[PDB]
């Protein structure tokens, strides 16, 4: 048990439940019995005025023993065509996502999801053709 890690992830769990940010991303435990607070799920509402519009993206986020000193691992469940996301596995490439590539220990699951949503509206992603609704990895 690392007290600082566990305190932090309980704070994030509470923030997840209270709602924070602008409402367009959410996060929670993958299984509410995981007292290790390692496996999370995330939601991103697909941004209007992009090809992600009218879709809700499901993600998995893993916060290992070094979190939040070390960045989490992220994978899309919902199929997505987006830079930095392996089109075959759904794994997020940390080096293509600035907040993962340049992780700071003040960052959070929230910040990661917010960053991914921002990148969905970038010119290089926003008009990518997308797989049919409902497909997953």
């Amino acid at each position: 048990v690392k007290v600082p890690r566990n305190f932090r992830l309980l704070e994030e769990l509470e923030e997840g439940q209270k709602g924070v940010g602008d409402g367009t991303v959410s996060w929670g435990l993958e299984d509410d019995e995981d007292m290790t607070l390692t496996r999370w799920t995330g939601m991103i509402i697909g941004p209007p005025r992009t090809n992600y519009e009218n879709r809700i993206y499901s993600l998995k986020v893993e916060c290992g023993p070094k979190y939040p000193e070390a960045p989490p691992s992220v994978r899309f469940v919902t199929k997505i065509n987006m830079n930095g996301i392996n089109n075959s596995s759904g794994m997020v490439d940390a080096r293509s996502i600035p907040v993962l590539a340049k992780w700071q220990n003040s960052y959070s699951i929230k910040v990661v999801l917010q960053e991914l949503r921002r990148l969905m509206m970038s010119k290089e992603n926003m008009k990518l053709p997308q797989p049919p609704e409902g497909q997953t990895y």
